[PDB]
């Protein structure tokens, strides 16, 4: 996705960059976002990028603050790099969900993330439409704020895609001990959308959490997930 200077400026602005910040850009294609980020007084900018052509583009930028890391942003442990990291990226559609999930695993060191994603992905994460496990996983740890609507640009070849900028702001709503276990919990409850919760979770447990056993996962609120999870979380 080629992005306008105005939209790129907004994205960088949403990070609220100040002196001493470490920013982590997830993807380096193209270095237009990189250049805009470097117009702010950040201390260090990590760019997580593997693509050889995209890494060549970054090489020509001589800024001492820029360090390219050749790894997969969908699998990279961000917290291995720093205790406080602002994460940003114009995310490709095939990896956007995996990158966002990975950011969440690293919630302990990511106070703020700003992403451009497809419109439908933004809507899902906010819990507005077709809410899936990832939406609940994110919102357990972040507020998902809608920042910008990014319609397809006029001079872009088909297929025309509607995008949005979203901002994840740290706001932990449950002190989950084991994120991997929490993901399992969410994936189990969302699996087989058509099946009533009775058929996935023991009725007695649902009743104890104040959940209708004959509800579909669509009926659950954020608080519902927490009410049920505190009942099964190991001590």
């Amino acid at each position: 996705l080629l992005v306008s200077e105005g939209v790129l400026k907004k994205i960088a602005e949403e990070l609220n960059i100040e002196e001493g910040n470490t920013v982590v850009e997830v993807g380096g294609g193209t270095g237009n976002l990189t250049k805009v980020l470097l117009q702010h007084p950040l201390k260090k900018l990590y760019v997580i990028e593997l693509d050889r052509e995209m890494v060549e583009n970054l090489k020509s930028i001589g800024d001492e603050r820029l360090e390219v890391i050749n790894e997969d942003a969908s699998k990279f442990p961000f917290c291995s790099l720093g205790k406080e990291l602002k994460v940003v990226g114009n995310l490709p559609y095939n990896v956007a969900s995996l990158i966002i999930e990975n950011t969440v695993y690293n919630k302990d060191c990511v106070p703020l993330a700003v992403f451009m994603v497809q419109k439908e992905v933004a809507e899902k994460l906010q819990g507005k439409k077709d809410t899936g496990w990832l939406s609940v996983f994110v919102r357990t740890f972040y507020d998902v704020n809608y920042v910008m609507t990014v319609p397809p640009r006029f001079f872009v070849p088909p297929p025309k895609v509607q995008s949005a900028v979203i901002k994840l702001v740290k706001n932990e709503k449950f002190p989950v001990k084991d994120l991997k276990n929490y993901k399992k919990f969410l994936t189990k409850i969302f699996q087989n959308r058509r099946k009533v919760l009775r058929k996935k979770i023991p009725e007695e447990l649902l009743k104890e959490a104040g959940i209708n056993p004959d509800a579909r996962v669509e009926q659950l609120s954020l608080e519902d997930f927490f009410k049920l999870y505190r009942l099964i979380e190991d001590s």
